[PDB]
């Protein structure tokens, strides 16, 4: 018998626990460990963070829904791993014990990279999680009866793009449904992409248009190819480079409400195994989702390491996204019961992909692309009422199928 453990449960811990009970069976023991007691529907949170969704719409308790399906869940934090000793310290002191270990950890906000920058420290907010999100509404309030500046966009470093996009043209629209467009100084935004649309994978479809023009419509100012050096008495110092890396330009931009996509690192537990990960704090995982230095944990999500494929001169990533992270766990799961049965597991994430959905209330955004090079076997950018129909059904799914279970 085995005690597999699954790391985190976000958008590939919950289902991978789910999954890896339902091929395992009631032969082995497994155990879903998550930093928060509950689960939260990520792509949801811009809306949260103008405040079109509450978090009762996007989130509820973990617990009742795995336990009764067999696998125990435990609402605390890892704080270290001894990938020796195959033990885990928990945040309240306890230890748990894996035969095999999946981690999925997702995203480490890394705002320490721009002193500043997080959203307890300045007007600089985040809408990543639901918490943050929620943070952000309430300044966004603040702004309202206080209008001034707004400055939104992703620091460099960032993977992440599309959520900006969104983000800014939500803002931009809730202002008008409040006519207190006009009250607005001035609205700018800020990106480590090398052109607008870039959105980290050398542009999908027509994005670079789409996106131009659509900030162009909603009259916001948008700058390429910037880094925030540091967030600093409600101003955003920004360097500005060319294709080379020698600078510009620098900007001080005072900000009053603002939302900067952060880069994502590996979590500390996670980053601080010996040999596990890059310098990132990604973890280094084969075709198979298994690590390249222990052979009884594997990876999926945000929190394994891929190769960039182009280096842009303001540093940025590649995202990760849903359909392509449920293929690493459907993989990993597959290849884990394979080592509890004599095989070694023959199957694969399959090929890179990026898929994306943005809500703007009644119509939306979506692209695929893949693989990760140009040309692409499918390169598409799509807008229409339709994108937003898709969005609310499939968050609809999602969140039954995180209550009923999968397989
Ligand atoms: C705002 C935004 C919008 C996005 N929208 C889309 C989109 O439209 N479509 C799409 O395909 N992708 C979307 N994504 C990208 C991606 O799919 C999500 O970020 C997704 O949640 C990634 O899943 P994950 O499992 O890798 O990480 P997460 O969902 O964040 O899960 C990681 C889990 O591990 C936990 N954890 C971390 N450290 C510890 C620890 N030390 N101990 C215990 N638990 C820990 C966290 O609490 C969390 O529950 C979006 C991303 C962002 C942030
Ligand atoms: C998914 C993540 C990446 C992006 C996140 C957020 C993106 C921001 C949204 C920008 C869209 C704004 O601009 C909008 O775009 C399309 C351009 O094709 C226009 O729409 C145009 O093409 C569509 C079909 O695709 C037609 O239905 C429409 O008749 C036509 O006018 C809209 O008239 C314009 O209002
Ligand atoms: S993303």
């Amino acid at each position: 018998m085995a005690h597999v453990v699954i790391l985190g449960a976000g958008t590939g811990g919950m289902p991978a626990a789910y999954e890896m009970k339902e091929a395992l069976g009631s032969g082995h023991e497994v155990t879903l460990i998550s930093a928060n007691d509950y689960f939260q529907f990520v792509p949801s949170n811009p809306w949260v963070g103008v405040g079109w969704k509450e978090r009762d719409d996007i989130a509820f308790p973990i617990r009742h829904y795995v336990e009764r399906k067999g696998i125990h869940f435990i609402a605390q934090s890892a704080e270290q791993i001894d990938a020796e000793a195959q033990n885990i310290t928990l945040a309240d002191g306890n230890t748990v014990h894996y035969d095999y270990l999946m981690i999925a950890t997702g995203p480490k906000l890394a705002f320490e990279n721009v002193p500043g920058s997080d959203p307890h420290e300045g007007p600089v907010q985040s809408i990543c999680t639901v918490d943050a999100a929620e943070r952000a509404f309430a300044e966004y309030q603040a702004l309202l009866r206080e209008p001034g500046p707004i400055v939104i966009g992703a620091m460099a470093g960032a993977s992440c793009f599309g959520p900006a996009y969104e983000y800014a043209m939500i803002v931009a629209s809730d202002l008008k449904k409040r006519g207190m467009r006009d009250k607005i100084p001035s609205f700018t935004f800020i990106t480590s992409e090398p052109y607008i649309g870039h959105l980290g994978i050398q542009g999908v479809g027509d994005s670079k248009g789409i996106l131009t023009k659509g900030l162009k419509e909603e009259g916001i100012e948008a700058y390429t190819n910037c880094k925030v050096t540091k967030v600093e008495d409600n101003k955003m110092y920004v360097t500005q480079v060319d294709e080379k890396g020698e600078t510009i330009k620098e900007m001080v931009l005072p900000v009053k409400f603002g939302m900067m996509i952060p880069a994502f690192k590996g979590v500390p537990a996670v980053a601080g195994v010996e040999g596990l990960c890059n310098p990132g704090g990604f973890v280094l995982v084969d075709e198979h989702q298994r690590s390249k230095k222990y052979a009884n944990i594997f990876a999926a999500g945000i929190a394994i390491a891929i190769p960039p494929v182009e280096t842009t001169p303001v540093p940025t990533g590649a995202p990760k996204t849903g359909y392509m992270i449920e293929s690493m766990v459907s993989a990993a799961v597959h290849n884990i019961k394979a080592d509890l049965e004599g095989r070694k597991g023959e199957q694969t994430m399959g090929t890179w992909n990026a898929v994306c959905f943005a809500d703007m209330g009644d119509r939306g955004a979506a692209f695929i692309a893949l693989p990760q090079l140009k040309p692409r076997k499918v390169d598409v950018f799509a807008y229409g009422r339709w994108v937003h129909l898709a969005k609310v059904a499939f968050e609809k799914y999602f969140i039954r199928k995180m209550k009923m279970g999968v397989s």
